[PDB]
């Protein structure tokens, strides 16, 4: 169950999310990828930010070298972070992750966010310590460094992430464009379902990817502990007693249904092997109506401290 | 089973596809070709890229020298490949082949592809950085170098391959012109069936060859292995249980029953004498709308690089 992209390559629809807190210890991320490929997950979900690049990478190449899947079968996503976004720094940063994942080449390679920051080396032992920094970037011209990123192999699709329509209009009218961005990976949940966005992406062949799809990992860092569980919302429970199937999984055949590909992270064993499920039933026409009901226009990643940033995807 | 080309020659309609990957040892063409006219075929497709017209050659030379056939009742075809497209180059190239082969003329000739390359010894010319060097040539000269092929006796056919309906309405339009093609071998195939090409070449009286027929050898190198794999299409497979035939039993019937000629690439002694008994039975035209309602504009052979080549069939 893959979808074709604007490039001609394939993504699989139902994808790995890798993303754990730095209190998590690396090893996991080693082990529960190992368990995702085990259970049947092919699309897996890193990025620089997420500092498992290695583990994930590992796990990858542990399942390929004993026979249980080829490379081929693997569709691995990194993401470019945001000090990086300037053109000359793009393919070393590609590089550096491909290195770390000990992988020839990624399947996707996203820009993580349309906020740049401050790239490179600051000078002093501690002036800039713990500020943020920002940047202006002319995106278009990091999106330039990604076409040469495919160009050369090193990716095999390239797109973006945290965009909004604004954003990927200024791609898709750059002068000499080469390759749109074959998707928009963006939070996108029962909650807060992007159906303007989606419509947008695909009139222009634009896959959107869900993030947060199950309701966010609630990180108290960010996340309001007040702001509803959505895996408790009370149409989703009763959809999942009609089905006999579970509101993660509602949740996730969804996203499948309005055309959209999903990312689920789990790092619980019984968790990552109830989410491929996801294949074996179908919502019904009203049933997906009853979901698109719940809409609240609630961002679970309380950008707020960004929200300054002159891309903030949300100002 | 033979269609009437517009030359006056008669090419059969099933045909041997000769291709298979260098990691193939180059003995194997040979044993095959032998096991594929022992099990009926009587067209057989190769060509200078494929290195093996030595190995296919002598098989059909040793079946016409034991007997089981005679030269005449062979159809063996090769390709000009995009290195030499220039018009001096064609003959030469043609005559090359001939000597490989130890044939004295081959039945069809083509020019593989528009996409010209560089003229030279490599059959994939790259640049500095790896990239492949195009060449730009007016193919209506290399056109008038394959008509002088035919007028001297070299090959029996003169064709082309890859061609879209513009490239092919350029030979038609050309002054002077002195043979159309008698054909255009291209991908084909359930899931990109090309009607609206099939048409045009049908107004025309050129056939169409349909290569990848079976949906390809799905090289990693050219095709994205998350595409859909043909053979395991839910239609084809319920039309072959009905039939009790096999889903590439039902692929190769469809495109005799639409006036395409079909090759098939098998390098398996059971598949290869399963693939002629496609003249056993018959689809129905309801089997054929169904089938037709398969195409999904999937042409599997995919590259960055040759997108771009201004002769690119498919922009
Ligand atoms: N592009 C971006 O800027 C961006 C932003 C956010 C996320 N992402 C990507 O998207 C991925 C997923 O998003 P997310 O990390 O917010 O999490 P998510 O997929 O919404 O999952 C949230 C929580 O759901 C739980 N869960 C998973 N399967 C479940 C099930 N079947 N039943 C009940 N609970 C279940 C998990 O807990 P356990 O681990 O305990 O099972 C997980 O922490 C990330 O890991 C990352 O790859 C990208
Ligand atoms: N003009 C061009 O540019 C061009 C491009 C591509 C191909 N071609 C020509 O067309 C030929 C055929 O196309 P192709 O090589 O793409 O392959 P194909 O005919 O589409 O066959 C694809 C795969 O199907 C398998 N197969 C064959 N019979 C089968 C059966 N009865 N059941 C299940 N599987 C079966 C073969 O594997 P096994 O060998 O293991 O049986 C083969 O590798 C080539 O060999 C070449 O002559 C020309
Ligand atoms: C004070 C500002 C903190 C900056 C650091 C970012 C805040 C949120 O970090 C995450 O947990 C996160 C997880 C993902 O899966 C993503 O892709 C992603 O984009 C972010």
């Amino acid at each position: 169950q893959c979808v074709k992209l604007n490039d001609g390559h394939f993504m699989p629809v139902l994808g790995f999310g890798t993303y754990a807190p730095p209190e998590v210890p690396r090893s996991k991320a080693l082990e529960v990828t190992k368990l995702a490929i085990e259970a049947g997950f092919r699309h897996i979900d890193s990025a620089h930010l997420y500092n498992n690049e290695e583990q994930v990478g590992l796990a990858i190449r542990s399942k390929i070298a004993d026979g249980s899947v080829k490379r081929e079968d693997i569709f691995y996503t990194s993401k470019l972070w945001s000090t990086f976004h300037r053109p000359e720094l793009v393919r070393p940063a590609l590089e550096n992750s491909l290195k770390k994942a000990q992988l020839d080449y990624v399947d996707l390679y996203l820009i993580h966010s349309p906020m740049s920051l401050k790239p490179g080396e600051e000078l002093s032992p501690t002036d800039e310590n713990g500020k943020v920094i920002f940047d202006i970037v002319d995106l278009c011209t990091t999106w330039e460094a990604m076409e040469k990123c495919k160009d050369a192999g090193l990716a095999k699709s390239i797109g973006v992430s945290n965009f909004n329509r604004r954003q990927l209009e200024m791609i898709l009218n750059k002068p000499g464009l080469k390759y749109k961005p074959v998707c928009n990976q963006v939070e996108c949940h029962p909650y807060f379902n992007r159906s303007k966005l989606l419509d947008f992406c695909k009139s222009k062949d634009i896959v959107l990817v869900a993030y947060s799809a199950l309701g966010s990992q609630r990180d108290k860092r960010w996340v309001d502990p007040n702001s509803p569980v959505l895996l408790e919302d009370p149409v989703l429970c009763a959809l999942a007693k009609k089905h006999k199937r579970t509101p993660a999984l509602i949740a996730l055949r969804y996203q499948l249904q309005r055309g959209v590909v999903v990312l689920a992270k789990s790092y619980n064993e019984q968790r990552i092997r109830q989410n491929v499920q996801v294949f074996e039933f179908q919502l019904t026409a009203e049933d997906m109506k009853a979901i698109d009901g719940l809409d609240r226009n609630l961002h679970y990643f309380n950008s707020d401290s960004f929200a300054s940033h002159p891309n903030y995807p949300y100002s």
